[PDB]
């Protein structure tokens, strides 16, 4: 079981192109980094959950209702009577794509409290990334739940830096970030991330694994000193990909999990990932998926 | 000669199709929030009109004041806050049971005396506000000190617009505000539910100069002292009535503004014209152009 923790929430995402102030018109879609992976996780065949927090209202039912329909396990998933469900107005198009994210919502509102913790123990993996540390409650709930389960479960961390989220406190973003990195066995960063954090003294790596991005140009898998370079919603899908692979494969046969992982990404190209049996007529997923 | 509407200013995020919000997948995006689209009706009908409001920092405030400003309401009064996002709402208006997802922890609801621009409230000869900005502090309270500073100097208008879902867990306070609220108001606008629903609670729902009850499709009744004028609705064939309420108190207001005295007929039969043009516009802001209004000869007595 991989279970996901973290921003659960509505992505409006622009149907035109265009500054989102001059956007006419938005398509609701479920959305949030951990979800997005939970529900690859699902498509990939292993169990997952998700921990977050939504409104009681309409767009946290649907949220709920959506993540059910992928077999994701929503237990974890409380409602804020307080907050409202998490919402993103999203634009994806254009050289310059931009978001308003919303961020006095119910997932950066997460107490202990909230913590399901049958489910954090029942996880083989916890995957966790670092919008949900924008803000506390949820950094602290997060990071807790992150320090204890350490040795009990592969951590895994998507840098998923977003600037934005941390204005008047890039101090304490830092700070968080290197504290995070610290605690994963698998950290998934781009390269833009790793210059940045390491540009500014931290050492962007997992303790077990790192995956780093590449955009076109695909993206690299380090263990140690080992490096597989492997040319090309799709970096959770990838992200999915690399967990369910790191849970699936004995060994953690890099080669077999750069392929894997590519195919999962390529076959993505937020809830992009794959089904299992879109990639049973596929070696690489079989070798992964089937043994 | 200025009227000037205070509270809430946000993006209406409107379902373009029918269902539950939570069945919704598209969203088109609006100017809204009651005052700001009486603001623009205010302005549409030919008189000098500013909003005070708070947006964030962002995109969507950008939005909101660019359409503000393309309809000549005075922007100057809309504070940026950089710390709360722009207020946004989202909206089923189709079906039996319209439905709406108002996010509370927005820039509008974070106004303080600070934000206010005192020259604006001053200046102003109506000062409009709705209950929605009540319904959170800082706003609430910030408000409330606005009317009860220009009590006296200006004329107040209030549409009790209520929103029960907006006072969960506060229904006392909301009662205590509502009722503060309509006894500061010189005119007061509420629908004949909100009237029930109120003095059924010991709220009488009357302004001191003047009360326009509305009665939905139906029209609307006019109430000065003992008096009370009845205007049935015009028989339409409506495009849309979402604009029709607000439209109708930018009406009220050109119409008291305009007119010599508090003549109920005139004010009635123009504040009944506009609202049944409204009704051949789209979306929130419907109130017809003063042009089109000066076509018919109710609209002659208060404009021309």
């Amino acid at each position: 079981l991989i279970a996901s923790i973290g921003e659960l929430l509505i992505d409006l995402i622009s149907v035109e192109e265009g500054d989102l102030k001059d956007v006419r018109l938005f398509e609701k879609h479920p959305g949030g980094a951990p979800a997005n992976v939970a529900v690859g996780v699902s498509r990939l065949g292993v169990k997952s959950s998700l921990i977050s927090k939504v409104g009681n209202d309409p767009f946290g039912e649907y949220l709920i209702e959506e993540l059910s329909k992928e077999n994701v396990d929503t237990r974890g998933i409380v409602k804020d009577e307080k907050k409202h469900t998490g919402i993103v107005f999203v634009q994806l198009k254009g050289a310059s794509p931009s978001f308003l994210l919303y961020d006095d919502v119910a997932y950066f509102n997460m107490t202990l409290n909230d913590i399901n913790w049958d489910i954090v123990e029942e996880a083989k993996i916890v995957n966790f990334g670092s919008v949900i540390l924008a803000r506390n409650p949820s950094r602290e709930t997060v990071m807790k739940v992150i320090k204890k389960i350490k040795g009990s479960s592969l951590i895994a961390f998507d840098v998923n830096l977003r600037l934005d989220l941390w204005r008047g406190q890039e101090e304490e973003m830092i700070k968080v970030l290197e504290e995070s990195i610290k605690l994963a066995d698998i950290v998934k960063a781009s390269e833009e991330e790793v210059l940045y954090l390491e540009n500014q003294g931290v050492e962007v790596k997992g303790s077990m694994l790192t995956a780093i991005t590449l955009g076109p140009k695909g993206c690299r898998l380090i263990k140690n000193e080992t490096v597989v370079d492997v040319p090309s919603g799709a970096g959770d899908a990838f992200m999915a990909a690399l967990l369910v692979g790191i849970l699936k494969l004995k060994g953690l046969d890099l080669l077999k999990l750069g392929k894997f992982a590519n195919l999962v990404a390529a076959l993505s190209t937020a809830w992009s990932t794959p089904r299992k049996d879109e990639l049973l007529k596929y070696k690489e997923a079989r070798e992964v998926l089937a043994e």
